[PDB]
């Protein structure tokens, strides 16, 4: 029993974290095989950040300008190239701790674990979700750039996020490992604002299923709803639309608990229109949307890595 | 900016997780140097869970009855001894991945990371607090026994908890790494109940300071309170008494934010009386008590 916000074990990623220094800026890099990946803004000064020409800044750099440190060992940079907003530093040594890995771009609503690092050293691991407005509500201080987001499938690490910046509201923006930003963000010191966020409906439903698996049934009701009536109500509360794909993905949880997805949707509709009325679900007074249906099945069935 | 429930990176502990089998029971063990630590109840059968005589059961066991598996390698058990409720299996190989470590017994309100494991394999990492009733609100299924709780100080792992059982309310009980249970629990299936739990007041105050550091000030008020008046109000909401030790520990956060501890105590009294009125504090509609003052300083600065 119990339901916690749980991250993947971070060991496979910790063995890849390195420190990247360029001039006065120090941030984190991901060392996989003979390449260190890091945010390209490591080459910027405070003036350069205002309006940077990264191709122009990078051409002026030499390999010896990038100081890469893996633990207490300095790695030798033998090449450098840029792929979108990520800098790739070719090093003379393949990381012996390189796990089986893939670079995957995730969709909003998908969750992943973040290994927050400072000076190439892992300091914490937390689970979060790619918000529908493409930001992540992370916990990051200055020096955390280059910290990565990942998932684990069997013994394979799928790297899905690299931290680049903090927006004025305290939310975070970053790229996939190919340097493509999530959301309409750019890596420049300029006015940028996160769009109005919405609730990840499929994830709230999955978390309501987790609550039922744990014995919390007070919110269940006798009613069902159509997918269109649920979406009409959901749109009014800034909830993401629920698609037939989401209904299908919730199939196993629906079969395990005996509560049809549209039956759970009618519970969610009442929760939105009436509130919790002083009650809680899994120790929360708010509807939690950072557990996907896969996270719920994985936690409630004990899948290992 | 931002405030998350954050666990320590689990890598140093993952390299210590092994699978321990004794008869038909399989659970997790912690392999440090040449010793595998695990709950002693791994030696129990169906007839031995109500009133086990562990000394009697262990004397009947031989080293070859304990099957220890580290990845796809079977370790050879060369000795066995019991220390309180933990079984120590001496093995013929020192764990090459043994980090710098210590065994530390924690106090209620203290937080730690849990690496939940099944069959010696890590499945997830989450953050916990030792509740004032000495239980932990974990997420554990059958087979998670032997999963450990820890903190990291620089490169040193402090092991503070080993999972032993789930109580009828779904909360969890276990021991330190010396086998001493936290709370009045025993490793028997005899009727056991967690005492009425209370809110870790010092941790709620620390989290209110984290909210102020992050720009959330709506709950602040112009009032202060005496320590005794705060405690008289706090007990009525099943909050733990706040001691002078707790006030002292909150000193650095008080200095950083400019809000005296008793001033923050009056904000907490107001929140308990009014509720949140549709507002949240750090994305939460409830007062969070699983961040210590040390966690807040570490995460924020
Ligand atoms: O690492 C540097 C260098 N640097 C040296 C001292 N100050 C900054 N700069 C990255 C920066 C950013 O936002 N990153 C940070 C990440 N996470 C949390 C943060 C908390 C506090 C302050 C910065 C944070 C600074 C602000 O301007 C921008 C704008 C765009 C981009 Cl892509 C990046 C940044
Ligand atoms: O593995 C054995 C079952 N066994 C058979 C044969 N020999 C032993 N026992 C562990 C047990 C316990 O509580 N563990 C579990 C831990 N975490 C989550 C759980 C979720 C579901 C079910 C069990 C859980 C079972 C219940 O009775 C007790 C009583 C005391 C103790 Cl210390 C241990 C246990």
């Amino acid at each position: 029993s119990g339901f916690r916000k749980m991250a993947f074990p971070s060991g496979k990623v910790e063995g890849c974290m390195v420190q990247v220094t360029c001039g006065t800026t120090t941030l984190n890099g991901l060392w996989l095989d003979d390449v260190v990946y890091c945010p390209r803004h490591v080459i910027c000064t405070s003036e350069d950040m205002l309006n940077p020409n990264y191709e122009d800044l990078l051409i002026r750099k030499s390999n010896h300008n990038f100081l890469v440190q893996a633990g207490n060992v300095q790695l030798r940079v033998i090449g450098h190239s840029m792929q979108n907003c990520v800098l790739k530093l070719k090093v003379d040594t393949a990381n012996p701790k390189t796990p089986k890995y893939k670079f995957v771009r995730i969709q909003p609503g998908q969750t992943f674990s973040v290994l927050a690092c400072y000076n190439g050293s892992p300091s914490g691991v937390y689970q979060c979700a790619m918000r529908p407005n493409f930001t992540i509500k992370g916990s990051f201080l200055n020096g955390s750039c280059g910290s990565v987001g990942f998932n684990i499938d069997y013994d394979c690490v799928s790297f899905c996020y690299m931290h680049h910046m903090e927006l004025p509201t305290g939310v975070h923006a970053g790229t996939d490992l190919e340097g493509n930003f999530y959301g309409p963000f750019v890596d420049r010191q300029t006015a940028q604002a996160a769009g109005t966020d919405t609730t990840i409906t499929v994830n709230v439903l999955a978390w309501l299923y987790a609550a039922v698996i744990n014995g919390d049934r007070w919110f269940l009701n006798r009613f069902t709803t159509t997918l269109n009536d649920f979406n009409l109500v959901a749109m009014k509360y800034n909830y993401e639309p629920l698609t037939q794909d989401h209904v299908d993905i919730l199939g196993p949880l629906s079969a395990q608990t005996g509560i049809a997805v549209l039956d759970m949707c009618a519970s969610l509709k009442e929760l939105l229109q009436n509130g919790m009325n002083g009650r809680t679900i899994l120790g929360s007074a708010l509807l939690e949307d950072e557990f996907t249906p896969f996270d719920v099945v994985r936690q409630c069935s004990g899948v290992t890595f």
